[PDB]
């Protein structure tokens, strides 16, 4: 599914991401924009052989099982395929675990490089929330 901006903002808020670990909704929307362009089916292969999956490009090195990442973990206890669903529940639940791991949203390199410190409220401006 490719979400609309405000559509995704509303979904993330309904799943409790808004201000989760202190990160306002626009941080999450911004991250999803640059990770996936709001496409739940986004995948991308890393240099190390892991793969990032879904709206928030969650990686198989730690977070999910794809059967093809040697030595990896599955700390969200999900198949990585769950992260590609039109239903964002699994991506959100797993993102809550990631952002709690100690480095906050810096776990998303793209967040650090493109969202951190910017006017992230722009990403939710206008939306009925
Ligand atoms: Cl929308
Ligand atoms: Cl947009
Ligand atoms: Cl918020
Ligand atoms: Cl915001
Ligand atoms: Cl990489
Ligand atoms: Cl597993
Ligand atoms: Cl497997
Ligand atoms: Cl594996
Ligand atoms: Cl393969
Ligand atoms: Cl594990
Ligand atoms: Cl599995
Ligand atoms: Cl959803
Ligand atoms: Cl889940
Ligand atoms: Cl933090
Ligand atoms: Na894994």
């Amino acid at each position: 599914k490719v979400f609309g901006r405000c559509e995704l903002a509303a979904a993330m808020k309904r799943h409790g991401l808004d201000n989760y670990r202190g990160y306002s909704l626009g941080n999450w929307v911004c991250a999803a924009k640059f990770e996936s362009n709001f496409n739940t089916q986004a995948t991308n292969r890393n240099t190390d052989g892991s793969t990032d999956y879904g709206i928030l490009q969650i990686n198989s090195r730690w977070w999910c099982n794809d059967g093809r990442t040697p030595g990896s973990r599955n700390l969200c206890n999900i198949p990585c395929s769950a992260l590609l669903s039109s239903d964002i529940t699994a991506s959100v639940n797993c993102a809550k675990k990631i952002v709690s791991d100690g480095n906050g949203m810096n776990a998303w390199v793209a967040w650090r490089n493109r969202c951190k410190g910017t006017d992230v409220q722009a990403w939710i401006r206008g939306c009925r929330l």
